[PDB]
């Protein structure tokens, strides 16, 4: 398997936006010798590409690259920004613009992915023309795809791809539907049942995600047919992580003692830690994204400023109880340890 | 692991009211190695120990024997009652009575448990006094206890129970949460996470339930800490299950493509293929069990009667489309097989 020959351990660390990817996470994963990734969601290309020339100052070894697939245009909005009024007065800001880009720098973005090529890149929200994942082999990158369904994962490998991202319901923020309906509401597939019928319908190499806290579990996944785990949550509440710290506390916090999905922060199923803001908008948030993303972000950095957790998107997988606090490179030691452990005793 | 010890191979035939677990099932699964269940859900103390002694009659090997925990009691149920006159009088039936027993036979079935022991007891929708696992264990029976949550299996295990159930969100059938609230909608924990969990949270054996349909899932739960594996849905479409031809069909047809946890047929959450009844009766759902499962039968008995799978209970876990149509001892062997080639690649 390509991806894996590109590292030693079948440990990937999730991209994860908002923050908390900084080049210095991504670098320790590396250097532990899983693969780190950079977030490229709701950066602008430049910053990516800042992130990009960092990271290889701090590593040389493999790392990855998450973009945002482009996403169509389309009364629900305009209801949704009213009843967030008391938010914004609350906060003492002003509710982003709903109208924003939908492209999240897509062109731009891919155009610093082909002119200096990076080891790996993923894609989110969905699966690119076969012509740009033919256009990153060429260059000589490994392209990855999340699918939360067996039909999303035919997409991803009928698109080329070298390899797919089966991402279950337990995954903590955003789900990487490729499409998002009202419909999908409550069907969401747990990873273990995802994980197979993934792997009985396409035959290209599958990265299990979603819920994966101990090294039991990256051996779990790879007893029903995945090559690597993709551990989010995990790596979020790790010193390299920069993620603030009312969310990093909260991940143990007896108080937020549960997570659902909700679209209530940006218009798309993600999975967070319940809270003031989940329980009052959660049950009205419309499906728009990232129009609503757009919408709340002066919220959540309202609220990141003053440090409370709840007005904040608290991402986190069914998992989160076990979230250690520790150098990201020592976490993957401890995975890895748990690893070799549980195949001793398989 | 005393559990472990009573059958060669880390299979559990999961038990299924409805008429599906019947002797025939509960052997092939015994002989092959694996442990067989009766259910005694729904059925008067005779009826179990009849199905009981025919085991005996069949198998010599180890089985086990479920049963359901009495419900306490408690406008929704009147209303629910209302919304199903057109189901009734479209199948020429009259609604069961939603004010019947609730304790399911409970002191009796005990009785019979107790005055001529079997080798498994487990429990569902709840906790037996820690007298009644304590008897249990005196008479050399070894208890389960099927749990959704860290804190259930906690309690499971402070009642003394040999083992707990852990029971995620792609589980088929019956969700075996202690105590039903419209809080735990859209909470449910996917099994890979709810196993770690579990067992971190308590130190008994833990059997791990919930869309496994191949050995390499079950490879993967035991990788994650299981001492074994229940398989519902997999069993249910061998030759030896007793359920409705209608609903076997159901399991791979590609028009019931998905599956979702509903309170339509019995008024707690259990997971059918997405059918009729459950589309227009699902929403509308109130919590009252076994109440509403009262109400429905003969609606569901009629239904079954005319081969109309759109009005029945089709329970079945998130890997339903993995379903094998084979005498279940040849299915076992099929999963012993898959098992072993999963421990080896590992
Ligand atoms: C803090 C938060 C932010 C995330 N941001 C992204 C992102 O920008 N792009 C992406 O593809 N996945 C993102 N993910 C999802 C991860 O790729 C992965 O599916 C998920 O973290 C797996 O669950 P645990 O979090 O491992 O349960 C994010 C997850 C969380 C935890
Ligand atoms: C046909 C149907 C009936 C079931 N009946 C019972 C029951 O009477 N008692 C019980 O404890 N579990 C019952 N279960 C739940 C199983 O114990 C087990 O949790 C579930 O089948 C696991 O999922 P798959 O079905 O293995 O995904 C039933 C499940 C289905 C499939």
């Amino acid at each position: 398997s390509a991806l894996t020959d590109l590292f030693p351990l079948p440990i990937v660390q999730a991209p994860m936006a908002g923050g908390v990817s900084v080049p210095q996470l991504a670098a320790a994963v590396c250097e532990a010798g899983g693969l780190g990734f950079l977030a490229a969601g709701y950066k602008t290309a430049d910053g990516m590409y800042q992130e990009i020339k960092r990271l290889r100052g701090l590593t040389g070894r493999p790392f990855g690259v998450n973009v945002f697939m482009p996403q169509p245009e389309l009364g629900a909005v305009e209801v949704y920004a009213h009843q967030l009024a008391g938010e914004a007065a609350w906060y003492e800001t002003e509710l982003g613009d709903p109208d924003g880009g939908r492209d999240d720098g897509y062109d731009a973005k891919l155009a610093v992915l082909l002119d200096d090529p990076v080891p790996v890149v993923s894609f989110h929200f969905g699966v690119p023309d076969r012509e740009v994942i033919a256009r990153l082999r060429r260059a000589g990158t490994l392209t990855l795809v999340t699918a939360t369904t067996p039909e999303e994962a035919r997409a991803v490998e009928a698109a080329g791809a070298d390899a797919v991202i089966a991402q279950g319901v337990e995954a903590g923020g955003d789900q990487g539907t490729h499409r998002d309906s009202s419909e999908d509401d409550g069907a969401g597939i747990g990873l273990l049942s995802l994980l197979a019928q993934v792997r009985e319908a396409v035959d290209i190499p599958v990265v299990a995600a979603g819920g994966i806290m101990r090294g039991g579990q990256i051996a779990a996944v790879l007893a029903a047919g995945a090559d690597a785990a993709q551990l989010g949550t995990a790596f979020l509440a790790t010193d390299e992580s920069g993620a603030p710290g009312p969310h990093k506390r909260a991940l143990t916090d007896p108080l937020f003692a549960r997570t659902r999905l909700t679209r209530a922060f940006t218009g798309r199923p993600a999975r967070s830690l319940v809270n003031r803001f989940l329980r009052e908008h959660g049950p009205y948030a419309p499906a728009a994204y990232p129009d609503v993303h757009h919408l709340t972000s002066p919220l959540r950095k309202a609220a990141a400023k003053a440090g409370d957790a709840q007005g904040m998107a608290l991402w986190a997988g069914q998992g989160h109880r076990m979230a250690r606090e520790l150098p990201a490179g020592r976490l993957v030691e401890v995975l890895a340890a748990e690893l070799a452990e549980a195949r001793t005793a398989l």
